[PDB]
């Protein structure tokens, strides 16, 4: 059996942030907390919501003490502070760290009683649904604002926590996580410099792709994941060279990183994904261009006829990955009327990287400032623990460990994955 | 002689310290290092040097 799970209502588009909290001072509530960056705070952002909540007059206060990184002990005084105020709203404003950040100290807010090593333990994916979870939304609720254009973590029931004394992490992922409203505003996202956009846009690109050839696709998210690749090669570059000069082009990626996040919800990611988290949570390397390095030798990897030492049911659900390749080549309208399968492969991913010129990134991880000690010191650290943390994973071809550190090493001397 | 050896020394003792030997294996491109260097060569004069 499969699904298709969302948040109740999704608000968006230009000036509609003052709008859609309206509903929220008519019905019913009387007090509030806010989980932001230290960074917006000192800017005047967090005060367009505290300046028209208090204008109807209810009980607000500010929690901008979220690292980028969650750290498992700012949660903890987090959820001191929420049942010392007793709230019953809880608005989450930035983008990755302060909305996981607000998740786990919302579901450690509904029941105080239960540990956090039952939830790391009887917790960990979805596919398995043994046995259920305690009831949620009783005496809170959760609201989310994005600000970043690429990422979809409004949307997604996903959260990732980092141990202190160890340094352990911990994915927690269930479907009573989601928002129950998510504001998509453009008016937020208008003075990021170049190449914050650029830096989303590529990760927006990487979570469309990924998601459409997963062996967990169904046909309700085929359509939005062909959409938001649609919405991106006419918007991104016009977006990235001016801005704020051109008020189109900017929430037009904005609602497309959305559609992204509302694409990969329900059929699962890959491997460059966990690839991603562990090349940026080593190296302290910004998450979002890390898989932009990645993806066109994740995508030569796949790109095999049928060596048949790793597969499954072969013969029952799954086409091909070179056909839905092919499927988004011609789609996308990158082809001649006669072709063929790996004419048509070869043209599409010519292209991403013609578009990561003029995005401006560096060719190879020795080029964003990455020596060879610690690198070639620390990668049979990572090439095989990057292979238990959940991929599966939806990837097409199972792998095995000795076949990703081939990728680790032929990216960052900068060649390219055929044999 | 006593000059060579005195800046002999330190570079072996910024080795086994291990910091890298140019300012490219920082971490710095050539693009925007090319673009500001006339940006940081005057600026860095009146800058009480004096």
């Amino acid at each position: 059996m499969l699904w298709h799970k969302l948040p109740k209502s999704i608000y968006f588009r230009r000036g509609s942030l003052p709008i859609a909290l309206d509903e929220v001072i008519t019905d019913g509530h009387k007090r509030a907390l806010i989980v932001t960056d230290r960074f917006l705070f000192n800017n005047g952002y967090a005060d367009q919501i505290t300046s028209v909540l208090k204008a109807a007059g209810v009980e607000t206060e500010v929690f901008f003490e979220v690292e980028a990184d969650p750290t498992l002990s700012i949660v903890r005084k987090g959820a001191e502070l929420a049942n010392s105020f007793k709230p019953d709203v809880i608005i989450a404003l930035g983008g990755g760290s302060p909305m996981d950040a607000a998740k786990i100290m919302w579901v450690m807010y509904e029941h105080p009683e239960t540990h956090f090593e039952e939830l790391a333990l009887r917790f960990m994916d979805i596919r398995k649904r043994i046995y259920k979870f305690p009831k949620m939304g009783v005496k809170a609720k959760m609201i989310a604002v994005t600000t970043t254009s690429g990422t979809g973590s409004e949307v997604t029931p996903f959260a990732v926590v980092t141990d202190d004394a160890t340094g352990q992490k911990y994915p927690l992922a269930d479907y009573a996580l989601t928002p129950d409203m998510a504001i998509v505003d453009a008016n937020l996202v208008m003075d990021m410099p170049k190449s914050l956009c650029a830096f989303g846009g590529l990760d927006a690109v990487t979570h469309a792709m990924e998601a459409y050839v997963s062996v967990l696709a169904s046909e309700f998210s085929d359509g939005q994941a062909l959409q938001a690749l649609k919405l991106l090669k006419e918007y991104l570059p016009a977006s990235y060279h001016e801005g704020s000069k051109n008020p189109v082009a900017r929430e037009r990626v904005h609602s497309a990183a959305t559609i992204a996040g509302i694409a990969f919800a329900n059929a699962f990611l890959g491997v460059c994904h966990s690839m991603a988290h562990k090349l940026g949570s080593q190296f302290h390397i910004p998450h979002g261009l890390a898989n932009a390095l990645l993806i066109c030798n994740v995508i030569r990897y796949n790109a095999n006829d049928n060596p048949t030492k790793q597969t499954a049911f072969s013969q029952y659900d799954r086409p091909q990955a070179r056909r839905r390749y092919a499927e988004i080549a011609d789609h996308l309208g990158l082809s001649a009327p006669g072709d063929r399968t790996a004419a048509k492969i070869e043209k599409l991913l010519a292209w991403l990287e013609t578009l990561k010129a003029e995005l401006g990134i560096p060719k190879s991880i020795r080029e964003a400032g990455v020596q060879e000690a610690d690198f070639l010191a620390n990668v049979d650290k990572l090439s095989e623990d990057a292979f238990d943390d959940q991929c599966t994973g939806a990837n097409p071809r199972y792998p095995l460990i000795s076949e990703l550190k081939q990728i680790l090493l032929d990216t960052y001397y900068g060649r390219d994955y055929v044999e």
